């Protein structure tokens, strides 16, 4: 029993971070293979961060100018390129702690772990979703980037995302591992909009659902519901729409506690029109949307890695 | 910025767990050097959990009745003992991942990283605070037993917690690394009570302390208090008393952020005879004590292992 905000050990994740520096910047790399993968800005100055033209800046940059270090050990660079917002680094050595891993690009409201790093070097390991708006909710100071969130299958890391900056209201932007953004943000020092952000709605039902398969039942009420109705109310509370998909990927949930998916939209509705009550769920006086039903499924069933 | 609670990076503890079996029970171990440490309770049946006699049980036992497994390989059982609800098997190999290490008996209200693991295997990492009545709120199914809970200072891994049992309230019992259980608790299925738990007042003072970091300054009051008063508050509200040492350890927070220790006090004086009035502080409606004031000092200047 009990439920918590549980991350991935981060063993295999951490076997992949190096310190790369450029001229006086340093940041966090990941060390795959013989390729080191890091944000571009490593190559900016202070004085180019509010415009960079990152082609004209990489240009007077040569493989020497590049500064791995992997513990004490200093990697040797026989290659650099751009791939959009990332930095490719060839190196001489094959990692030879690099995992089975995949690239992934992953969609709003799925969760991963991140693994928080300053020069190369762990701090610390959290559950992260990203949000509707493709920002995350992060831990991170100057120095992070180039920290990574993965998710494990078994022995598989599946990467999905690179630490790259914090807008000014605090929330955190970054790439996939090919340095493509999640969201609208760009790599420069200018004021950047984040837009309106949602509750995952299917993941708010999945912790319900998680509540009541470990004895919290009290917001359980005698009302059903419809998808058109439910949504209706999801569209006032700012929560994302809920679609057939959704109620197909509850079904576990369903199957297991016997309450009807829109029986639970119908207690999700009372929730959001009336409050929680000065009540608690899972130790939480908010609804919580930061775990999916694959989330709940493993925990509630031990899966191991 | 950002405030979230990270668990410290779990490799080190990782490369130690080992699958241990006696009978038809599996649990779970954990390797250093040539001893691998388990819940005793590996060696019971289920007609024997409700009143086992454990030396009598260890005595139909040998070293060949319990088999051991890092990975695939076959660890070799050369001697045993039991020390508290501990057993000690001595195997023929020392652990070529054990890290520099210590065994600590930690104080309530200090917090760790819990390392869920089953069949030997790591599911998942999560930050807990042992609470003032000796439990922890954790996430811990059938096998989970001999999952262990530990701090990182730089190199050393420092074991503080093994899992041992769930009680019929659904928190999560368990033993320094000795086996001497933190509480009352005996590792029987009889029922057990944990007592009043209380609130970790010194945890609370140090979040407000990194709310305030991180720009949630909302429940700031022109109000400040006594030791004295402010206790008075606390014992109404099963807070634990505030102590000189208590203030002492908050000073680096007072002196980062210029408000005086009483006058945080005072603050969360308000909150507690007046509630949040659904607002939230740090992405929470509930005032959160599983943060020391090591906790944030480490999370706020980014501290690595
Ligand atoms: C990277 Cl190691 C880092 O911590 N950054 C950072 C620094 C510089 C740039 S960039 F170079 F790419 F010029 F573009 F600015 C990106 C990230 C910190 C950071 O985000 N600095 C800029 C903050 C800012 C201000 C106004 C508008 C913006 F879009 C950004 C950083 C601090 C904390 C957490 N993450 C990153
Ligand atoms: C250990 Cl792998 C495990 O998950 N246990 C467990 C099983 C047996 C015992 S024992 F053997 F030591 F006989 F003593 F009971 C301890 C722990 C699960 C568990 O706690 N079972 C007993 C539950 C219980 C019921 C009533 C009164 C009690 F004190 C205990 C376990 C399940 C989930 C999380 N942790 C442990």
């Amino acid at each position: 029993s009990g439920f918590r905000k549980m991350a991935f050990p981060s063993g295999k994740v951490e076997g992949c971070m190096v310190q790369v520096t450029c001229g006086t910047t340093t940041l966090n790399g990941l060390w795959l293979d013989d390729v080191v993968y890091c944000p571009r800005h490593v190559i900016c100055t202070s004085e180019d961060m509010l415009n960079p033209n990152y082609e004209d800046l990489l240009i007077r940059k040569s493989n020497h100018n590049f500064l791995v270090q992997a513990g004490n050990v200093q990697l040797r660079v026989i290659g650099h390129s751009m791939q959009n917002c990332v930095l490719k680094l060839k190196v001489d050595t094959a990692n030879p702690k690099t995992p089975k891993y995949k690239f992934v690009r992953i969609q709003p409201g799925q969760t991963f772990s991140v693994l928080a790093c300053y020069n190369g070097s762990p701090s610390g390991v959290y559950q992260c979703a990203m949000r509707p708006n493709f920002t995350i909710k992060g831990s991170f100071l100057n120095g992070s980037c180039g920290s990574v969130g993965f998710n494990i299958d078994y022995d598989c890391v599946s990467f999905c995302y690179m630490h790259h900056m914090e807008l000014p209201t605090g929330v955190h932007a970054g790439t996939d591992l090919e340095g493509n953004f999640y969201g609208p943000f760009v790599d420069r020092q200018t004021a950047q909009a984040a837009g309106t952000d949602t509750t995952i709605t299917v993941n708010v039902l999945a912790w319900l659902y998680a509540a009541v398969i470990n004895g919290d039942r009290w917001f359980l009420n005698r009302f059903t519901t419809t998808l058109n109705d439910f949504n209706l109310v999801a569209m006032k509370y700012n929560y994302e729409p809920l679609t057939q998909d959704h109620v197909d990927i509850l079904g576990p949930l369903s199957a297991q506690t016997g309450i009807a998916v829109l029986d639970m939209c119908a207690s999700l509705k009372e929730l959001l029109q009336n409050g929680m009550n000065g009540r608690t769920i899972l130790g939480s006086a908010l609804l919580e949307d930061e775990f999916t039903p694959f989330d709940v499924v493993r925990q509630c069933s031990g899966v191991t890695f």
